[PDB]
């Protein structure tokens, strides 16, 4: 404390640079690592300029214009100083060096960076770039400097970084430079002060830049960044968590618990076999320097420096990946390029027998937040790359990434043992107009940094290791759409296409491989059972192709294609020319050395102008030739449907169907019956049914009803937004996606047992309080107010300016029927003049809902409408004027209620009519007196006296009031004391009527009460009646 505490902590963080004070040089990994630091030392001081007139101190760092001299300076300063400290270097304690690089620091001191200096051109190298490494070297050479030395450069870091104030990972490299400052010139306040600054990049989000909870992490606003940002995020929290780690200033914020997740949630599914996924690393896939393998390496360094300071389980398991990963990496990318401490820790880990390798991860996981996939099955690992409105197609500034103009055009990877796929120059070679998976325009670009016009991204899966994906996808800049499905299994990838449409002029192209061979590019190529040629230029357009194998480089890099009903497959070997300049030409990662790779490329040709093409194939990887011809013979999966309307697949092994759904209309296929965008995964047992769904528009704020074509006896479990509604003859429920994110729910039904009861019918929720309906689009927003006055004490305050100002909600509409729609309204002097419309109908005239009386509120008959299906309607109240009196166009919306018509209730029952008659004795028909319903009537011929008798039975839609009519054929001939009986809820009654008059009308017989169904009826006796008895029909009438 006051010293020795900062001691402490700055020997930690010393020790984290140079190795510690001592250790095994036996170990040919540290040895090298020394050796490469030496050097690196010699280098600079050689080239260093000594002399006291000096203008700079390197050459390739001049000063007076641009200010990346500075971080260079310090960082050549920095090499030289770390094999000064370097125990096992020829360099360490090295007195002409010490001078050298004292002499330096004190330069700059006077010079370019002190306490008050100019900060020309780029603000980046004052503050975070120079005093990270002057922190640095200070921490390597602080007991060879003075009190007044230690002061001046620490004078300076606080005079260009004082604060932290700024986002992302500026407010991290704010906190570090911060907090390092703050231990080395003993200033608790200062280490405090950056100790907290990173609390702010703890806490998860559900939209825009950070991590996601489904795993996601998103940067500039619109892009999937685990492997870029969010990598160097984890890197500074991890080390600034492990250097304050037990001490004052530890962190101590609960979010710090986020950090730890973030290895299982957001950097272990995209880390196969030592391959930091690129579809995660946005514009840095065009870095030469930072290949995936290379992107790996800092993750599975915070990894390690985080199980320093995990919880017992979570270092364990941190310890096992790792280990996994490390036994893996035959050539050395981790140990060769990280510190001696590392190394050090590294091979601990390896040796460490208590700690076991992790293996092969096997499960599916949905990005939903940055539309992205894992499948991680044994033998390969497969992501999917994705784009929709709210997410970009692929990153591109300051001339980086400059060719990933289909990269997230639904881009698929395939991973394996070829370790080196994707790395060892992948990208400065590949056609990148032509990458796996994608649909795509062919040889054509795509205006980079931009959304599509398309919510539907996203998909669901089951049992956490089976899922199905999809993307609508639409080119931009073209008119180029697609439907693209994916179906992830236990073996096979199933990858859909279809509603294939262009009117761009160009041929368009589906990728189905194009993967990097072997030096000789000679992998065989085995199509149909039989070999193709394997030498580099090979080229066909292939008809008939039943399957392909592709043999791996190594053992366990096989990859099969089979073709469902066969396709025309394009297919081309080749040996491939390009540097990384083309993919990326800032000053920093340019390199125009040529590199020479070979591939072999599978694709689609869908022609010109497609206006609904499709493909299908399917991924077989790590199978034998003769095994995929076996899958071929006899598929394990079947397609049940590849159209526009829905793209469904089932994988008859495992039972388990994916289903993508692309309408907001009632669908069927298979089993299941979705009336809304979703999609959708089922797995069947002998013993139960479970069904997965999601909304991958992730802007469906209503329901989801879901059909499943089979009888269930009862529910074994479901999630919160799932409502049952029936188990036998069929499975019935819905889904509340409101806010969803994407995100699935599941529901899992029995199929044995006794059946349980069926769900009570679901009645209209009536009302529909407006305070808590979910908001489907707006203009102006609105604010809830109280009210006791108001049902549910609540009334929903329109803020709307002007004329077509409008508020949209969304109800469940549990009962189909044609309903008259009512809205309850409080008084307001502020009233205007609404119109509601149903989906895009309006419903009834315009209502001024503007008064002045003395009554605080009114029921609006808004109008009738006919909802043929129950699910979600779209209720919009739209400005259209105002009342005079009226302050402005606002309006207090209490809610809505649904109420039920004639059209549902009344019930007619004439005398033929199949359903709903029962007579007794011999009754005739006739067209003669046009006393109406129907064609005909019928009558006893005043004959058979007390025998006879008509049933009328209506049936009875709801309980209720109902009045009774009765209509027949009057005359003169006919009986004036006809019997009637009315049996209704609670009793009968009896009466007579003169049917020699009231012919033609609907004449009141009674009202009474019935329940639903046919337990009510209406019979005509003819019991000592003195003429003609005729029988017509029967009208029940709901009242109210
Ligand atoms: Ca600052
Ligand atoms: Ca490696
Ligand atoms: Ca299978
Ligand atoms: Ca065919
Ligand atoms: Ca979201
Ligand atoms: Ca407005
Ligand atoms: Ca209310
Ligand atoms: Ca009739
Ligand atoms: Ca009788
Ligand atoms: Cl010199
Ligand atoms: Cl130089
Ligand atoms: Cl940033
Ligand atoms: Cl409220």
């Amino acid at each position: 404390p006051r010293a020795d505490e900062f001691d402490t902590l700055r020997e930690k963080y010393k020790a984290m640079l140079n190795g510690g004070t001592t250790y095994n040089l036996s170990d040919p990994d540290i040895a090298a690592r020394v050796n490469a630091i030496t050097v690196t030392a010699q280098g600079y001081w050689d080239s260093m300029l000594k002399d006291p007139n000096r203008n700079r101190l390197w050459n390739d760092a001049p000063f007076g214009s641009d200010s990346t001299s500075i971080t260079t300076t310090y960082r050549h300063l920095y090499d030289m100083a770390l094999a000064y400290t370097t125990y096992g270097s020829s360099l360490q304690g090295n007195a002409a060096l010490k001078a050298d690089i004292i002499s330096g620091l004190d330069w700059m001191n006077a010079n370019q960076f002190y306490n008050g200096c100019s900060q020309y051109q780029n603000w980046w190298h004052w503050q975070i770039g120079g005093p990270m490494a002057l922190n640095d070297i200070v921490a390597l050479m602080y007991t060879e400097l003075t009190a007044t030395q230690i002061s001046n450069y620490m004078a300076a870091i606080y005079y260009t970084q004082a604060s932290v104030t700024m986002t992302g990972a500026n407010r991290l490299w704010e906190s570090q430079v911060i907090a390092i400052s703050g231990i080395l010139n003993k200033d608790s306040a200062r280490v405090a002060a950056g100790r907290d600054g990173i609390s702010a990049l703890l806490p998860y989000v559900a939209k825009g830049d950070g991590f996601y909870n489904d795993g996601s992490f998103v940067q500039h606003t619109y892009y999937a960044y685990n492997g870029g940002y969010g990598s160097e995020l984890l890197s500074g929290i991890a080390d600034l968590i492990f250097i304050l780690n037990g001490s004052s200033w530890q962190v101590t914020d609960p979010n710090k618990n986020n950090v730890y997740r973030w290895i299982y949630d957001s950097y272990e599914p995209f880390i196969y076999k030592g391959n930091l996924m690129d579809m995660v690393r946005g514009r840095e896939i065009s870095r030469h320097g930072l290949q995936d393998d290379k992107a790996a390496v800092t993750v599975m360094a915070s990894i390690i420096r985080l199980s320093q300071t995990a919880a017992s389980a979570d270092a364990t398991a941190f310890k096992r990946m790792v280990k996994y990963w490390l036994l893996l990496d035959t050539d050395k990318t981790f140990l060769k390029a990280v510190s001696i401490d590392l190394i050090i820790a590294a091979n601990q880990l390896v040796n460490d027998s208590t700690v076991t390798s992790r293996g092969e991860l096997v499960k599916y996981k949905q990005f939903s937040g940055m539309d992205r996939a894992v499948q991680l099955r044994p033998g390969f690992g497969f992501g999917l790359s994705m784009f929709s409105s709210r997410i970009g197609n692929y990153e591109s500034i300051n001339a980086e990434n400059n060719k990933g103009w289909h990269t997230g055009d639904g881009m698929t990877y395939l991973y394996n043992t070829d370790l080196s796929q994707f790395n060892d120059h992948f990208w400065a070679t590949v056609d990148n107009y032509r990458l796996p998976g994608t649909t795509v325009l062919q040889n054509t670009t795509q205006t980079a940094n931009s959304r599509s016009d398309k919510s539907w991204a996203g998909g669901t899966d089951i049992l956490g290791q089976y899922g199905v994906s999809g993307m609508e996808l639409h080119t931009v800049g073209k008119s180029l759409t697609a439907k693209k499905s994916w179906f992830m299994f236990d073996d096979e990838i199933v990858a859909l296409g279809s509603g294939i449409a262009s009117t761009d002029g160009i041929a368009t192209e589906t990728i189905v491989e194009n993967r990097k061979l072997n030096s000789s590019g000679n992998n065989a190529l085995i199509v149909n059972g039989t070999a193709k040629p394997g030498s580099l230029g090979w080229s066909e357009t292939m008809t008939g192709t039943n399957y392909i194998h592709l043999a791996g480089s190594v053992p366990g890099s096989d990859i099969g294609y089979y073709f469902p009903g066969g396709a025309a497959v394009k297919g081309l070997r080749e040996a491939r020319s390009g540097s990384w300049s083309s993919l990326n030409s800032s000053a920093s990662w340019k390199d125009s050395t040529l590199h020479t790779r070979n591939f072999m490329t599978l694709w689609f040709d869908h022609g010109m102008n497609p206006t609904n093409g499709s493909y299908s194939y399917v991924l077989l990887p790590n199978k034998t030739s003769s095994a995929v011809a076996s899958y071929a013979a006899t598929p394990q999966i079947s397609i049940l449907e590849n159209s526009s309307s829905a793209q469904a697949v089932k994988e008859t092994q495992l039972n388990v169907t994916g289903i993508n759904f692309w309408n907001d209309e009632p669908t069927t296929v298979g089993l299941v019956t979705s009336n809304r965008k979703a999609s959708v995964m089922t797995k069947e047992t002998a013993s139960d049914f479970e069904i997965s769904v999601s909304d991958p528009t992730q802007s469906n704020v209503g329901t989801i009803y879901i059909d499943v074509n089979k009888s269930a006896t009862g529910l074994i479990s479901k999630d919160n937004e799932i409502t049952v509604i029936q188990y036998y003859p069929t499975m019935k429920f819905k889904v509340n996606v409101n806010n969803s994110g994407g995100k699935s729910y599941k529901v899992k039904f029995s199929l044995t047992g006794t059946p349980g009861s069926n769900p009570s019918p679901i009645p209209i929720p009536n009302p529909y309080e407006a305070e808590a309906l979910p908001i489907n689009a707006l203009t102006d927003t609105p604010v809830v107010y109280n009210d006791a006055n108001a049902s549910g004490g609540k009334k929903l305050g329109f803020n709307n300016n002007a004329v077509d100002d409008y508020v949209e909600f969304s109800l469940d509409v549990t009962q189909p029927g044609t309903y008259d729609v009512k809205s309850r309204i409080m008084k307001s002097t502020n009233s205007g003049i609404y119109q509601l419309s149903i989906n895009g109908t309006n419903v009834g005239s315009a209502q001024d809902m503007f008064w002045t009386t003395s009554e605080l509120s009114k029921e609006f008959t808004m109008g009738s409408y006919s909802f043929t299906s129950p699910g979600s309607y779209l209720f919009r109240l739209k400005t259209t004027g105002k009342n005079v009196s009226s302050s402005g166009y606002k309006l207090m919306l209490d809610n809505f209620s649904l109420v039920s018509t004639g059209i549902d209730t009344t019930v007619i029952v004439d005398n033929a009519d199949a359903a709903g008659v029962t007579k007794v004795g011999t009754w005739t028909g006739t067209n003669t007196q046009t006393d109406r319903y129907g064609a005909d009537y019928i009558h006893d011929g005043n004959t058979g006296k007390g025998t006879k008798s008509v049933t009328f039975t209506p049936n009875v839609p709801i309980s209720g009031t109902y009045q009774v009519y009765m209509m027949w054929a009057a005359h003169t001939n006919r009986a004036t004391n006809v019997p009637v009986d009315v049996t209704h809820s609670g009793g009968t009654a009896t009466l007579n009527v003169n049917q020699q008059g009231n012919g033609g009308v609907w004449n009141l017989l009674g009202t009474y009460s019935f329940n639903a169904g046919s337990t009510g009826a209406i019979k005509i006796r003819t019991d000592a009646t003195n003429g003609y008895v005729v029988a017509d029909a029967v009208k029940l009438v709901k009242v109210p």
